[PDB]
């Protein structure tokens, strides 16, 4: 067995799933409202977290 429950890297809670961005690079989560700067566009498709982009850049 293996269990994955997603938690937001910042506040460390899995609530508000609708505002919880799962990064498709590294599978990590972050609430839009926990982000600095805050996200006000709930992404239309795929999310790459800030850390992943600076690697991919
Ligand atoms: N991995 C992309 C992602 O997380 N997209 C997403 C889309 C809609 C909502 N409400 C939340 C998250
Ligand atoms: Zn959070
Ligand atoms: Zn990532």
């Amino acid at each position: 067995m293996s269990i994955m429950k997603v938690y937001c890297q910042i506040c460390r809670k899995g609530d508000n799933e609708e505002l919880l961005l799962l990064c498709d690079g590294c599978d990590k989560g972050c609430h839009t409202y926990c982000h600095r700067p805050k996200i006000t566009t709930i992404p239309d498709g795929d999310w790459f977290c800030p850390a992943c982009i600076a690697k991919a850049s």
